[PDB]
């Protein structure tokens, strides 16, 4: 949670991630509203939901040879972690 909730440019790494994802896909994430201060909590809610939902994380390598742990839900939301378990980003 320290990587995800690290203060960064008015919000947190995870708050900014939700902001961009809800901005392009509000149907998947729901619209983000209110102060930048609130983004982190709304993003942590999604994070915890994705973690508790059925399905599994899977090690997944991309075309550039970088590997991540990824859990993608049937509802379109997903989380990508670095191999050390730190938060990388949301995925859809």
């Amino acid at each position: 949670l320290d990587t995800a909730q690290a203060p960064y440019k008015g919000s947190t790494v995870i708050g900014h991630a939700l902001s961009k994802h809800a901005g392009r896909h509000p149907e998947i994430w729901g619209k983000v509203k209110g102060s930048m201060s609130g983004w982190n909590e709304q993003a942590m809610k999604h994070f915890k939901e994705i973690v508790r939902a059925p399905g599994e994380f899977r090690p997944t390598m991309n075309e550039k040879g970088i590997t991540f742990l990824e859990k993608r839900l049937i509802d379109g939301r997903g989380v990508r972690l670095n191999l050390d378990g730190t938060f990388k980003g949301f995925i859809d």
